[PDB]
């Protein structure tokens, strides 16, 4: 008997943190859809207004850029009103969709609101769902802006803007305390009488709060004058109410009517179903009123009637009593001093947990989500990898140097005083000396084609590929990695390759090799990604602009995975001569950021590709996550003097724009990666914007910051990468996060820039030497990043630490593991082997979980090419020893030939029930899933057919002792079909099948003749027939090592009278059956001639005259089957022949089979004579023991490879890993994701060496300095 | 999620109950057909007898999947088995082939084990809502639940 | 669908949204697991 009250606030509550934490919401689609939508209905009603509103109308790109001007007081009443309303609705829409909180209903809840909250309250009371709240909620946004707008009309009319305002808008309202509302009203009246003031300009009591508290509104000049007359002990405190409200003398009914004219007339408007507590009226409760009428009435509360906040508490309580509720929950939304409400309402009157959901549901949706950065690879100056870049930064390395001769000759292109045309004042740069290296074979390029391709394209392909492997991305492996859900976006400032290098001789691959669009395109073509492809040029912000587009794609659901990168490689001296002509470039050296003498930026080269994914998909696929991007934003510096220099106002508004969109405050960002281009103006301007955003000073003068800020610029090291500048900065932070250190700042060579503000006073710092920067316990480190452009587009993002990696305590019980290596060239294979050995030597003793996670990583998360190598062992040392030996053989001249496209050929051998044993197949049954399903299936199916239950045979070993013939027989057949399903699932497709006796029934399923369950009906019914008619022990079977001729000559009596041949297995291997007396006599006759003879455990004598009575009924049950043509040939011992047609599987087959001898020799010879079997075929025993493979082996040759699935002696996974190794090397497609699926401890992505590239230098030399003579004749 | 696991399990038991024919071309055949002009119990008797002459496996048997009306009903079975059984039903009887691509409503095929398997995607918890609006379950002992 | 068996996957196609399975659902080439889920999506979609 509890009643929750939803209470909304007024302008006094600061919604900057509110709105901030709203655009953090990624946990529901209706929140972001509504919040994004709010500007639309808003702007739809923003245009019908007066002219003065069009004068001082601030700029706002989204609901974010309003925040800094809100805190600064430079935001008007119309928009600040709408902003508060949006924030209130957003928090509600959050809490009731994101927050899994039920929607208000008239029985258990009521609504209340103060000023803006009243408008908000109408909307919540009028809907039956959040989804139904959305449109009404927007109509309320339009009402809110027209409310604040009209208030500013009349308020501007009463008094205009003050001279000392400087854009800040003064507050029309003030809170008074220490006096009763009535006594203060008397003081107002007295002041009115004593001073000469108009009837409209008079002060008035705007609100009644408490016994000693209230609020008074007048003019900033008038209100100041009145408040100056109120002396201590009374209190006076300011409030952000920027227009006159609650003034029945200033406003009338026409103003209310007008504010609500944005609501079209209709009869379908929903009514107010939840009672709203309107406490400032005669009627405390109002329900059932239509939405427009309710809105106009709420507008009248705001504009006309005074707030009576002393009547709010009891007003709620009265209604609580009306419905017979003992107490209330407060649920305040953006309500000033909300904490004290609950006690106040309960004074008049006489426990939560989250609801989990499906795996991936309790978290946020897959539409919008804090995008995780999975991996990043790149090539940077003096760095072939991200790790060498960390070495550049942490050691304070400065990489600038004169242009190398590979690009152009500085002696002719550089002079201290450029005079001649196309000559520059600088030749400095931070260069990629390896940019020509590339592997043409990996990417299917001819040595003719690979030179003509831009280094941006080629290194984009390399870095992209590497980033994919680092993230363990296999196309079409998971939902997020499906080929049509993957996008690419790359920033590029110029293609100098086609302007300078390939331009000397144009050919067919000139345009494929030179246009910027192929940079992302080529990546999509190689990996077969059918998602979007784009190149972005915002100049020096290009990469972050591309990142922004990519983040938007993941945010709108356009792609699951996004590939983001940037490329800068400069082969063209003109770009130097022109940028230098524009005074952009430093003629002394690198970017010196913050240095008191900074003359420009130094060009640099970089190539980066990253992998981005929605966090739901990221965590779902167990991908690595180095960090997570909360958000990002872009504006343009329109207010600039010049096209050249972006200015600080736009930049600051953009910093708070991302702090809103992301949802944090200054104190949360502990480090800022600035876009420092080594300019006195740029550096001072940007620093001022950064500290004013992230390190403010209160009005008293102290620092707002509780923790330290550390500011730096990557450009002071590797120079200015232009398009790739943003990704370089981002690259820096990904490593800084990894190693938990801030590298030194080398930009200050001589003296700090004197134009900067005092950094120490605001707790900004420039780390000169490395500083410990550890992760707060149960917290996350957060960073602000920048990259800007001369083209004025400014872009920045906020980056946050990755989630906490879950601690998997389940240890892999598997003893033996398998490691899979692959490559496209023998050299590349040698490289990968060497690099893997060195990696094992690094991590040899770290942990035991390393080997399962290595197998999972190297297998399920890797693409597998034609050259392949494998190692298998119980610990990392065995793996190393194997890879080392095989590496030694490759270095010694062993040729690596790729396997054929078809792969190895297979014949599957199914054994009879003779060699079956207790606890057969139990380990696979315990640990695996699909096999368990197969067995459980056979159990429910057999229980449905009135056959015994087989599940107990694999659950428990004891039951094998007392098992009946039918149970053992069904268990055997079920075992073979489930086993065959497993091997079929692992990628082994059979060329033909051969069974022996009972194994052929599984062969009929494997061939496609019979279904599984039907096979169990036939076999089971047959066993019941054998138990029904025959008797155990009367007959027996004998295994004999000798030829048929010798056996016949040895036994007195012909075959078919004194005995019968049950099986003809091999040349000298035969089996005899008959009555016990016949077997005894035959055994003596054979032993007399020293022929080795041994008995079978078979109680009956199969394939002899014994089974005559069961054949008629077995014929009917053989007609019970539905027969189909075999999909592959069936080697039939029954008829001694290879059958391809269903005509021979007619019901007579199963009778013939039961009675007739099993001729393996005749069937196998028939198979080899057809060419179906030869030495190159690989036999695989599906069954308890290798009795049949030895017969096949005898038939075709001694060198045939045969491998058995199950054997009593050894451990199952040794056989498994060892078996998979041969097929994977000989070629096959094995599903590795399922091999590790039931072992979560093994599922993690290790950082392993990148693919060993077979690299060659592909380059077209720029020669003869022809760029200096542009426009001149030949001469 | 329960639906995709349901259809996946039923298709898995199509695979266990039979394979695809040669004339499919990727098309998945109909494992159910509607019969008319006969009462449900009489058709059940014809199922018993036609089966009994061939003694078809109680897994491969054509089974009565639905009782529609006094003369209508639906029978399910294999494209070869079903078409063979349907071939014995002659005019005035009607046969309309339905677009159901896996076997359902088969107590001789499924048990509680598979049912539980289908719903294993629902994590355990004590907070799951109950059924507040009555569901009319007409194929059970209790019409209302 | 990734938790399925090999026969349940090799014949399962790629799709981003539910639009690509429409023509093939008309053509009767769609598996029971997806067509089952599709019918369920349709029913819920119309009710919502």
């Amino acid at each position: 008997a509890q009643m929750r009250v939803v209470a909304f606030g007024d302008q006094t509550y600061d919604c900057s943190e509110a709105v901030s934490q709203l655009l953090r919401v990624r946990d529901d689609a209706i929140v972001v859809d509504f919040l994004e939508r709010a500007p639309a209905v808003l702007k739809a009603e923003l245009a019908r207004l007066s002219s003065e509103q069009q004068e001082e109308t601030p700029r706002f790109a989204t609901l974010a850029e309003l925040v800094p001007r809100y805190r600064a007081g430079t935001l008007n009443p119309a928009v600040s009103q709408a902003l508060t309303c949006i924030a209130q609705l957003g928090l509600f829409i959050r809490q009731h969709s994101s927050g899994q909180e039920a929607y208000p209903t008239a029985h258990d809840s009521c609504i209340t609101g103060v000023a803006t909250g009243a408008l908000t309250a109408v909307a919540v009371g009028s809907a039956s769902s959040v989804t139904a709240l959305v449109p009404l909620a927007l109509h309320t946004v339009a009402v809110a802006v027209r409310l604040g707008a009209r208030a500013w009309e009349i308020g501007s009319c009463l008094a205009d803007a003050r001279r000392g305002a400087n854009g800040r808008y003064a507050s029309w309202t003030s809170a008074v305390g220490g006096i009763s509302p009535q006594d203060l009203q008397d003081r107002i009246s007295a002041y009115t009488a004593e001073q000469a003031l108009a009837s409209v300009s008079v002060p008035y009591l705007s609100a009644a709060v408490g016994p000693g508290q209230s609020s008074v509104s007048a003019a900033p000049v008038i209100l100041d004058a009145f408040l100056s007359t109120l002396l201590r002990p009374l209190t006076t405190t300011r409030l952000p109410i920027t227009a006159p409200y609650h003034a029945p003398h200033l406003f009338t009914a026409k103003d209310v009517q007008h504010v609500t004219d944005c609501l079209p007339p209709s009869e379908a408007w929903p009514t107010v179903r939840i009672p709203i507590i309107s406490f400032s009226r005669d009627e405390a409760v109002s329900r059932g009123a239509s939405f427009p009428a309710a809105m106009s009435e709420a507008v009248r509360d705001c504009l006309i009637r005074p707030i009576a906040l002393d009547r709010m508490a009891v007003s709620i309580a009265n209604h609580a009593r009306d419905l017979g509720k003992d107490s209330v929950l407060p649920s305040p939304i953006a309500l000033s001093f909300s904490d004290k409400l609950g006690p106040q309402v309960n004074s008049h009157l006489p426990t939560s947990k989250s609801i989990p959901s499906a795996i991936g549901a309790e978290q946020q949706p897959m539409a919008k989500s804090p995008i995780a950065i999975l991996a990043a690879s790149g090539r940077f100056p003096q760095s072939s990898s991200m790790d060498q870049f960390w070495d550049v930064l942490i050691n304070g390395v400065d990489t600038h140097e004169l242009v190398p001769p590979t690009r152009w000759n500085a002696a002719t292109h550089v002079s201290e005083d450029p005079k001649a045309k196309n000559v520059s004042g600088t030749g400095f740069g931070c260069w990629l000396h390896e940019a020509g290296e590339f592997d043409a074979a990996y990417f299917n390029m001819s040595p003719r084609e690979a030179p003509q391709v831009d280094p941006a394209q080629r290194l984009a392909l390399l870095t992209a590929t590497e980033a994919l492997e680092q993230a363990g991305v296999v196309p079409n492996r998971t939902s997020s990695t499906q080929k049509n859900r993957v996008g690419v976006w790359y920033g590029a400032t110029s293609n100098d390759w086609m302007e300078t290098n390939s331009a000397q001789n144009v050919d067919t691959y000139f345009i494929p090799g030179g246009n910027r669009a192929f940079i992302p395109g080529r990546v999509n073509y190689f990996h077969k990604f059918s998602g979007p492809s784009y190149t972005i040029d915002t100049a020096c912000s290009s990469s972050l602009a591309a990142l922004h587009m990519a983040c938007n794609a993941l945010w709108r659901g356009e792609v699951d995975t996004a590939i983001v990168g940037g490329t800068n490689v400069l082969t063209n001296p003109d770009m130097t001569a022109g940028l230098d002509a524009g005074h952009f470039l430093s003629r002394s050296g690198n970017c010196k950021t913050f240095d008191d003498e900074a003359d420009g930026y130094c060009r640099g080269e970089a190539v980066v590709t990253l992998i981005l994914k929605r966090l739901p998909d990221a965590q779902a696929d167990k991908d690595p996550i180095q960090a997570s991007i909360l958000g990002i934003a872009t504006n343009h510096s329109a207010e600039a003097a010049s096209i050249t220099r972006p200015h600080a106002g736009a930049q600051q508004d953009l910093f708070q724009q991302v702090l809103t969109e992301t949802g944090l405050t200054a104190n949360d960002i502990s480090v800022c990666e600035m876009h420092g281009t080594g300019t006195q103006a740029g550096d001072s301007g940007e620093t001022t914007s950064v500290v004013e955003t992230l390190a403010p000073l209160n009005r008293s003068g102290s620092a707002v910051r509780t923790t330290p800020l550390y500011i730096g610029a990557v450009k002071s090291n590797v120079g200015h990468a232009e398009s790739a500048a943003g990704v370089s900065s981002l690259a820096k932070i990904l490593l800084m996060l990894k190693h938990s250190k801030i590298p030194p700042h080398v930009g200050i060579k001589t003296k700090l820039n004197h134009r900067l503000p005092d950094l120490a006073a605001r707790n900004t710092h420039i780390a000169r030497s490395e500083v410990p920067w550890p992760r707060p316990k149960n917290g996350k480190r957060r960073v602000l990043l920048n990259n800007f452009s001369a083209a004025g587009g400014n872009t920045c993002l906020v980056l946050e630490d990755a989630p906490e990696p879950e601690d998997s305590q389940e240890v892999d019980p598997r003893e033996h593991h398998i490691v899979a290596l692959s490559a496209k060239t023998p050299d590349s294979m040698v490289n990968n082997l060497t690099n893997m050995i060195t990696w094992i030597d690094k991590h040899s003793g770290d942990s035991l979980a390393t080997l399962p996670q290595l197998s999972y990583t190297t297998t399920a998360r890797r693409v597998h090419h034609r050259h392949r190598a494998v190692a298998t062992g119980t610990d990392l040392l065995q793996i190393r020893s194997s890879l080392q030996e095989q590496l030694d053989r490759r270095v010694s001249g062993e040729r690596s030939i790729p396997h054929p496209p078809n792969g190895p050929s297979f014949v599957l051998a199914f054994t009879g029930q003779g060699s079956a044993f207790a606890g057969m197949g139990v380990d696979l049954y315990k640990r695996f899933a699909s096999f368990r399903s197969d067995i459980a299936r056979y159990d429910q199916i057999c229980e449905g057919m009135s056959l015994p239950s087989i599940k107990a045979m694999f659950e428990d070993e004891k039951v094998f002792s007392t098992a009946s013939p039918t149970l053992q027989q069904l268990t055997h057949v079920c075992f073979q079909m489930a086993l065959y399903r497993l091997w079929k699932s692992l990628g082994v497709q059979a060329k033909a099948v051969v069974g022996h006796a009972l194994g052929e029934y599984a062969a009929l399923y494997a061939a496609g003749v019979l279904s599984q369950s039907d096979t169990l009906y036939l076999v089971g019914r047959r066993a019941q027939l054998m138990e029904k008619h025959l008797s155990q022990g009367t007959h027996a079977m004998l295994a004999v090592r000798a030829k048929e001729e010798a056996i016949v000559a040895a036994i007195d009596g012909p075959p078919g009278e004194a005995y019968e041949f049950s099986c003809r297995n091999g040349e000298q291997r035969n089996v005899l059956g008959g009555t016990v007396a016949q077997i005894q006599a035959a055994k003596a006759a054979l032993e007399a001639k020293k022929i080795r003879c041994q008995y079978l455990d078979t109680p009956m004598a199969f394939h002899t005259g014994q089974v005559d009575p069961i054949l008629p009924e077995l014929l009917q049950v053989a007609a019970a089957c539905s027969i189909q043509d075999p999909q592959i040939p069936v080697i039939s011992p029954a008829y001694g022949k290879v059958i391809r047609s269903a005509k021979d599987f007619q019901p007579e087959y199963f009778t013939h089979h039961c009675r007739s001898s099993v001729n393996m020799v005749d069937a196998l010879q028939s198979a080899v004579e057809e060419g179906l079997l030869d030495k190159n075929v690989i036999g695989l025993e599906i069954g308890p023991g290798p009795v049949v493979t030895q017969f096949v082996k005898e038939a075709v040759g001694t060198t045939m490879q045969t491998f058995a699935s199950i054997n009593k002696d050894k451990d199952t996974w040794q056989l498994m890993t060892q078996a998979l190794a041969k097929f994977y090397l000989a070629g096959a497609s094995v599903e590795w994701s399922r091999y590790h699926e039931d072992f979560p401890g093994a599922q993690k992505v290790l950082e392993l060496p990148a693919y060993g590239w077979a690299l060659k230098n592909y380059w077209l030399q720029y020669v003869n300095d022809w760029s200096l003579r542009k426009g001149d004749p030949a001469v």
